[PDB]
């Protein structure tokens, strides 16, 4: 099965990954140094040992493609991955005239009235992202994110490089370049950045007409993250081999510190016992081949039947 | 005694069922409509008139709370409960190249040979299931049964439903809901279906702090279903009230068409004779609550001193 990989590495982190401990010590069994590859000509590597939100990374990966780096976007489709980041913003400035807020993703799980009130804040913020434009454009641009390093990486020259733009040109007239490759990974943001950009590069390549695509992910959690991870890329590479005319090759997934947070033990245990499905397949709108003008209702995934979703505590 | 409802159901029929032929024509003494209660308080229901495979009941249920609806995870912990229904799809197939095998579950008992080909081919099939993830996949699903009913009801709008996940919720938030129920009949499916779901439905119920349970069952084999049927629900109630927090109540059992096969005459007859014992005490992982993402080490059962296991012909 497709997702067999990403199940072996989970066998492989439970019994070989040793204890390591990060920043908020949750704790994690990691290893460093390793390679999946899914062939997406035999179906979309989305996991069906547990259910998935695609709808989520389709926006999100829109999103990036849009080179857009405001929320405002992601609230307008349902989809609170980036909240956090810039309600963070929204707390630490002369403006924000409520409760302290302070250390509120660890202050929320310890205390089931924090995590109302915090809850409360956070949905009039996200609301006055989405009706105050004034707002949305102070607190809802994040900045430096995928899509403004993908799309919008600034120059010394205080000018802008549109690199996936220009790697899909240089895809359609050199195939057979071995420097088909977007970076996310700036030296001279990444000390003052709040998160560094996990997924640091990727490169494209060509043979026979199909294309395949490496991601060099310097850290992945997972339990939660992975997961995410596999379908983004896989998608990628489904629609940037749409607007260049190409057949689908392969997804090779690369890591560097990938990790299980200890307290992920019995979930990711329990999906083990789990048997995998076959695969779903994706279907792209054959009318629209600009990929940066295409929208959700362009993209569909079919017969994706998983098992139960699973729940576990997001580490921090 | 805690037993003493099912012996008197026994006896009940015994004495006012009356001889209705089903299918087969094993025959069968049968009412229609019937009620027993036992508290959990008292005791675990598992029949000490006559040993019961509590391990078999323990992961045929995890089986279910996973959302699982593939034999193999049954294989690995030695239980072949669900077998027959997943082979008979092995053999009414295309890559099938053996033996007829056609009416198997009534040829083997009337023939001592076909009953050993059977036996083989069934080995082989477990076998494949046990090791061929492909195999696996598509002769090991059952697809339509209790994990995915409960835990993956398919909706008209291509989406799935988790009954039981929700319900366990709104116990929590809700405990004095009057539509705390999970039902595992659909009306478009159940026309096909090789077997119909026998466990209809059951309904939650919270009052002074205790959880008890009604189970609706449209039919039941009281000398062979039955013994197995209280323990299943009886634990459940115990996990769903041991996430929630709740001290146990009562399991209501009610049944529709409860028989008693006519060639199990002598065998009940036998075991009303045995005076019942004590009853068993369960115990539940004290550390672990997330029942979802529990396991055979987590459920023991205590004190189960039962007579000898009473041999019976599985009418067919
Ligand atoms: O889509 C994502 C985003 C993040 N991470 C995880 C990796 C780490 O668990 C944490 C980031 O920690 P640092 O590497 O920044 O220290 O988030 C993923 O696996 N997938
Ligand atoms: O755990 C179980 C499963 C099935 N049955 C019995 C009820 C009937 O004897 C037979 C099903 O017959 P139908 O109701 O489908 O016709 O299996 C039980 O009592 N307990
Ligand atoms: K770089
Ligand atoms: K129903």
């Amino acid at each position: 099965m497709l997702e067999q990989p990403y199940l072996d590495l989970a066998k492989k982190v439970l019994d070989e990954g040793h204890f390591k401990p990060d920043i908020t010590h949750t704790g994690t069994y990691s290893i460093f140094g390793h390679q999946m590859r899914f062939d997406l000509s035999k179906g979309f590597p989305l996991l069906t040992t547990k259910k998935v939100p695609f709808g989520l990374i389709k926006s999100e990966l829109l999103w990036f493609l849009h080179g857009d780096t405001n929320i405002r976007f992601l609230l307008q489709h349902r989809n609170h991955i980036w909240d956090e980041w810039a309600f963070e913003k929204w707390v630490k400035s002369d403006e924000y005239h409520g409760p302290d807020m302070t250390d509120f993703g660890h202050r929320s799980q310890k205390d089931p009235e924090f995590a109302a009130v915090y809850h409360e804040e956070m949905a009039k913020f996200d609301d006055r992202v989405l009706h105050d434009d004034a707002f949305a454009a102070k607190y809802g641009d994040l900045g430096l994110v995928y899509g403004s390093q993908w799309r919008a990486w600034h120059t010394s020259k205080g000018d802008t490089i549109d690199q996936l733009g220009d790697v899909i040109e240089q895809i359609k007239t050199h195939p057979y370049s071995r420097t088909l490759i977007v970076s996310a990974w700036n030296p001279e943001d990444v000390p003052t950045m709040a998160l560094p950009p996990c997924h640091t590069l990727y490169q494209f390549y060509v043979n026979d007409g199909k294309l395949s695509l490496q991601l060099y992910q310097r850290s992945a959690d997972i339990f939660l993250g992975v997961p995410f991870n596999i379908a983004s890329y896989a998608l990628l590479t489904h629609l940037v081999a749409h607007e260049c005319g190409l057949e689908v090759g392969e997804f090779i997934h690369t890591f560097g510190d990938a990790h299980l947070y200890v307290n992920h033990l019995d979930q990711i245990k329990e999906q083990l016992s789990r048997t995998p499905r076959p695969a779903p397949t994706l279907q792209l709108n054959p009318d629209k081949h600009d990929i940066f003008d295409f929208d959700m209702k362009d993209i569909k995934l079919l017969n994706y039947d998983p098992y139960p979703a699973i729940k576990a505590p997001v580490a921090v």
